[PDB]
């Protein structure tokens, strides 16, 4: 009966678990429940806080997955298998997940809480690789991790209805925030130093909670890590929300009330099957269920809110890997593929760029050709199907990063930026995808100190750099040792220098421009040209 | 007779000439001036077309030049090299239909390739006499037989009022047709080849010679073309029926003026009034326009240029185009608010977005902008130099560097064998600021081979340098190929083909071949924008 495995948390007394990390154990803490079940007549509402327990609840294994669409493209195939659910799915499902040093912290630790991606339909805080052991050994922080609600069990809504308001899933990790004030103390962790990070729709809900004002009383830094608030996937406005539902329900055979009382009354499958079938246009990168312009989680389009607000007193780090659109490809553009080189004619090229910008009117989307020619090799497949990559990866993640960056460098925020341009060797993907959209998290969370996870001798060496860098940046807001000198520092982005910096293999080097003039293109130029058309 | 050279004696279709012996740097050239083509335009023959010389009496004396043809004349900076060398010297008047012919001392045995050029000045100056067209080198150096003609300018060579009888438009393209069929008729008597004859010219010369090209009744007038620095494509170098009638209707209430009854009064006008009054009738404030241009008439031009280069066949066709690097700098100077050639021009951003409204004068308020961001330093938008450098791109990528860059383009793809270059060396005799680089229409002195005069105090790399591009030209003129076929020692110059887009910089150094000439920008200008205005 180890003391150090045993927790009083305001709801009661938890048993965690002595884990074994390659330096030494870590204490962890598993499947805590922040909320009341979200099931039956609180499917589609607020979450509730968590009833007291009595007795020592088992705290040693990971709960369930939300109940969400599982990917079935490459069955098998090690590459989509490792963001697949890995515990049953359920309803039931809003818990989280703690790691701390063992002995626990004698003095509070900084606290880094994961928001995992996955296009707010996907996703789950227990794959391998969001494995909290390794920053809390070797960096001694504390890392929590929660699920929240996904797909149309966290996004789905009926705007001003009381019973499907939208914004659910946000409120979920808002929620399990709350927890961490609350109860992270008894773990040794420091709840006046919280650091938010997560990747893809993960940085785009640490983005939501930089936006809304409720949320920001509870952390003290951010990270987004590909992807943003902004941006054309990750929001979408009460009338857009409002038919998708609507939509669903016809498809499902279903007044706001009694509309949401028979989709109650619906198995969670029967709403996972007809969730793709709601979307507006045949696309790539796009999403039926995500956050919603409510008024209220969201009083303004985050557009909107990141031009006017004061960002005085915030601390972020930003930044893309290398290739942000190839993964995506394989997902709907005809003629790409992880088992052949996905080389294209000019033709797909064209019709894969209705699919990857779904709004585009004729001469835009034309546009968007033209700029991405390689008028030199305008019909060179390995170019037109690169091309096709950075179309999807720019308008979609790169170009909504910068100008996230710039808004708020500009209007008062300390704001760190990098691009990642490591390939994991251990990587299943084909060579054409380079570094896809999601592959620098094993990295950050330390997965190459594994020795049985076969990753080079390098890549360790690596992998402990950022996940020093993370640290530092939990610890100060600032990446940069307080113990080294030459390297050279990472420095702070800013609107008139816009200096970010590469992690990869070789030493920090310093560059400038965040793919400016293409995103100048992206940012400035083709809104005018659906403003007028 | 019986005292004079007999070198300087030649006789053509309409009369006997007394040539003159002139001194060039390696040697003495043979030299008929002012030989009249054509009836005088005047009177009743004010914009009409060009009627052939009725033959003389006598031995016509060719030992000067005559007049330039009745135009504006630069006032901008009185008393500076810079402008002084492209003014008149000789007198002005609407009698200015001759034309010059160098050769050398003594006229050559076998017939010689004959180079014909056509100077630019917007379709409303220049004249065949300038000291920078002199042709006394090419001809000494080369053994060519080098030919420049007056053409009519301005109101008196391109005002129009298409359907008309009185003023049919592009008489001064005419002026420039019956001078290549006199030269087809009469250069043979000084030992020239009317079955080798090459166009060239330079800015409105250079839009001239493509549009000898599109013209069918030119096309058996010559056998080769270069283009430096213009082309009949574009948005300066044509109008339309609709805004030449335009044009013409509103300068003639300006001076105080059925079609008949209008040109009337127009030739009632003293030439001088009219030149007072041509430029008060663009559409708008801008750079790189002119008021009286080439019509498309359906006739001398069956349809647009862009039409024409986009569907003829030139298999038979052999072409050498090109650009300087600084195209654009020129123009700025001329009406582009916060430039000037006596200080840098550093201009603000807000003066770009304005000098981009001026440069790009037929833009919407988006195509502007989509302009103004295109070329838009990012890292530095507000840095006043890269501004300044943008603006004179803006205007050189927009009127020169891509209707270039397309008609190379255009002509490759259908048949004809296209040479391209950029001409990169700065004159070291140049007397305009650094900061416009190599400005538009300084590669000619090098190509008729000023340097070669030592009093005209160039660098001796100059005197090589001049050399070696008058090698290229009348090699090119010779056997259409710029390349010197003794020497393969030396670097290649390829044809520039769709595939590859190769072409090479021309300065001190030896050739260096590169790919593609703004093939990013200049899909931004020919592909695009047009579908942008088409919305
Ligand atoms: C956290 C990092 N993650 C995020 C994204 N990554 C992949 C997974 C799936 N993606 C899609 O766009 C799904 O598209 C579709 C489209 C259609 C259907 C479908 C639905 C019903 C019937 C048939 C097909 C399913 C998925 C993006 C690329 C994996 C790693
Ligand atoms: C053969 C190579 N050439 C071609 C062009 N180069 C210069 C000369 C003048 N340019 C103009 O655009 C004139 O503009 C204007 C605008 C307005 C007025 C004006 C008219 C009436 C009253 C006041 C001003 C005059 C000229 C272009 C750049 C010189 C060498």
């Amino acid at each position: 009966e180890d003391p150090q495995l045993l927790v009083r948390v305001r709801g009661g007394q938890l048993r965690g678990i002595r884990l074994k990390a390659p330096g030494g154990p870590v204490s962890a803490f598993l499947g805590i429940p922040f909320a009341e079940p979200p099931v039956g007549s609180r499917r589609f509402m607020p979450p509730e806080p968590k009833r007291p327990w009595s007795g020592v609840l088992d705290a040693t294994t990971f709960q369930n997955v939300c109940y969400q669409y599982v990917d079935t493209l490459y069955p098998g195939f090690e590459g989509t298998e490792m963001w697949n659910p890995n515990r049953e799915l359920s309803e039931d499902c809003l818990y989280l997940n703690v790691w701390t040093p063992y002995p626990r912290p004698a003095s509070p630790t900084p606290v880094l809480i994961w928001i995992y991606g996955g296009g707010f339909y996907s996703g789950a805080a227990s794959l391998d690789v969001y494995d909290g052991r390794f920053l809390a050994q070797v960096e001694g922080a504390v890392l929590v991790s929660m699920n929240y609600r996904v797909g149309t069990f966290g996004f789905l809504a009926l705007p001003g209805s009381r019973e499907a308001p939208g914004n659910v899933g946000l409120l979920d990790q808002r929620l399990a925030l709350q927890w961490v004030q609350e109860n992270i103390a008894a773990f040794g962790g420091d709840p006046m130093s919280v650091t938010l990070f997560g990747e893809s729709a993960g940085a785009a809900s640490v983005g939501m909670h930089i936006l809304s004002l409720p949320s920001r009383s509870l952390f003290h830094r951010a990270v987004l890590q590909s992807g943003t608030p902004n941006g054309p996937w990750a929001t979408v406005s009460a009338g857009e929300a409002r038919r998708r539902a609507t939509l669903l329900a016809r498809l499902v055979g279903c007044n706001d009330t009694e509309l949401i009382a028979c989709l109650r009354t619906r198995p969670a499958q029967d709403l996972v099957d007809h969730e793709w079938h709601v979307l507006p246009q045949e696309s790539i990168f796009r999403f039926s269920f995500v956050p919603v312009v409510d008024g209220d989680f969201l009083s303004d389009t985050p557009e909107a809110l990141i031009n006017t607000g004061d960002f005085q007193d915030l601390q972020v780090l930003v930044g893309v890997v290398k290739d942000e659109g190839s993964y995506f490809l394989v997902y709907g553009v005809p003629g790409f593929s992880k088992d052949n080189e996905s080389l294209i004619s000019r033709a797909q090229f064209l019709a894969g760029v209705r699919i990857g910008v779904p709004q585009a009117s004729d001469l835009a989307a034309e546009a968007v050709v033209l700029h991405y020619t390689d008028w030199l090799h305008p019909e060179d497949p390995t170019h037109l199907r690169d091309a096709m990559s950075a179309v999807v990866g720019d308008h979609n993640v790169v170009c909504p990063v910068a100008q996230l960056a710039g808004r708020l460098a500009a209007q008062g925020a300390r704001v760190y930026a990098y691009i990642f341009e490591h390939r994991a060797s251990t990587l299943t993907w084909p060579l054409w995808m380079g570094v896809p959209h999601g592959y620098e998290i094993e990295f950050i969370f330390g997965l190459p100190l594994d020795p049985s996870l076969n990753y080079t001798t390098e890549e360790r060496i690596f992998a402990q750099r950022l996940m020093k860098y993370w640290t530092n940046f939990a610890r100060t807001g600032d990446p940069n040792d307080p113990r080294d000198s030459k390297s050279p520092q990472w420095p702070p982005y800013t609107t008139a220098a816009q200096q970010y910096v590469s992690l990869n293999l070789k030493p920090l080097e310093v560059r400038r421009g965040l793919r400016a003039q293409t995103c100048a293109f992206w940012n400035r130029f083709l809104p005018k040209l659906l403003s007028a058309t």
